[PDB]
């Protein structure tokens, strides 16, 4: 044996970083036969045993509740019969990283855009790494792009959630790493939406003007249903349009209703829209296409008139009855006329409604004479009313 102190087997760390208020122990274990005595200096100055400072059996230095004042250069000088040796450690005391603006806990509707901040104050000697966790899993959110953006620049970890969806509900955790040190703060986002589309839309008890609708409630968007509304589509409707129901307003607990004021002999599809306090929901898939029962026509034509024409003519004219008021197939008109004073009607059936105009021409038609005229309606299911009688004059031409 016999050898001076030798730090090559057990060198003192070049540099040690500790958080303010932490505990630090600088090692000083050289190899030497016999064992070497040690002492510590901070810079030029000998370390004095003190309140938070003490000399350990293994030649180490223990400092408690470190301040930035304790930072500096500590050297350990060991001496043997055969010489002295020195080792140096630089103590860096750094402030804690602290999160200054953190995610808020939120209850928010789908489609909204929110910002979960994560600003930190940190000691400038250090570098920081931001990380987000979603329901406990590390993520940078880039696989769900178009819903997430990291905003604020390289110094910030702020997270923007765009057009938030139900699947984005959960615990969010912003974590800031600094070397081996770490702070984080968590918040919970609960997301609520419009109800899901109602399902299983069913139509029964079809009449000429009514139908019973039934349906089952759609997916829970985490806010209860307060209301149901009904829409319908026909060849005549400009897309989907609201329909009147009985009850006038349908409860969130009411899954059946009567549609009213439909037109007879029209084709219909129905859908249902659920609402909650968050907003109006996605419409159901449409019901089967059904047709209402046909019925006798009930509306006679308006503005029956006429007059003029060439020799021996009686011209009769009226307003067409709109298709949706025809109530059934094979709709047509019935023109009835008679000389004023005469009681027997002559009538003809007008099979095609295409042109609401009828001309009688023969020698029995007396020039410029008063005729009583009425026009009625019928379809495959029955006869409808006649218009009020009016007076039109035969042609004046002879």
């Amino acid at each position: 044996p016999g050898s001076a102190p030798d730090f090559s087997r057990n060198p003192m760390k070049k540099m040690v970083q500790v958080q303010v208020g932490s505990l630090v122990i600088l090692d000083c274990k050289p190899r030497a036969s016999p064992r070497a005595l040690s002492f510590w200096k901070k810079g030029d100055m000998m370390v004095r045993e003190q309140a938070r400072v003490s000399f350990l059996n293994d030649g180490g230095l223990k400092i408690m509740n470190v301040t930035k004042a304790d930072a500096g250069t500590y050297t350990c000088t060991a001496e043997n019969q055969f010489g002295k040796a020195n080792g140096t450690t630089h103590l860096v005391v750094t402030e804690p990283t602290r999160i200054i603006l953190a995610p808020s806990n939120m209850d928010v509707a789908v489609g909204e855009s929110v910002i979960l901040p994560c600003q930190v104050q940190h000691d400038p000697l250090l570098d920081i790494m931001f990380a987000w966790y979603f329901n406990g899993a590390l993520t940078d959110f880039k696989k769900d792009g178009s819903h997430f953006e990291k905003v604020g620049g390289s110094s910030s970890g702020d997270l923007m959630i765009r057009n938030i969806q139900l699947k984005h509900s959960g615990k969010y955790v912003c974590m800031v790493q600094t070397g081996v040190d770490s702070v984080s703060s968590a918040a919970e986002l609960i997301v609520r939406g419009s109800p899901g589309p109602p399902e299983n839309v069913k139509v029964d008890e079809i009449t000429d003007t009514t139908a019973q609708l039934s349906w089952t409630e759609g997916t829970d968007s985490h806010s209860p249903v307060i209301s149901y509304a009904v829409q319908a589509r026909t060849p005549f409707s400009v897309g989907w349009q609201s329909v009147r129901t009985v009850p006038e307003v349908i409860d969130g607990k009411t899954h059946t209703a009567t549609v009213v004021e439909l037109n007879p002999w029209v084709e219909y599809e129905f859908r249902i829209v659920a609402s909650n306090k968050i907003g109006g929901g996605e419409p159901s898939l449409p019901s089967e296409k059904v047709r209402t029962e046909e019925a006798a026509p009930e509306i006679a034509p308006s503005e029956v008139s006429g007059g003029g024409g060439s020799r021996s003519e009686l011209v009769i004219t009226w307003d067409p009855v709109p298709e949706e008021l025809q109530n059934g197939g094979g709709f047509g008109y019935v023109v009835a006329f008679r000389p004023l004073g005469v009681t027997t009607w002559i009538q003809t059936v007008v099979t095609s409604p295409d042109n609401p105009r009828y001309v009688f021409r023969n020698e029995s038609i007396v020039p410029f004479s008063p005729y009583e005229v009425k026009v009625g309606v019928y379809n495959n299911k029955g006869e409808g009313p006649f218009s009020p009688v009016t007076t039109v004059f035969s042609a004046e031409e002879e």
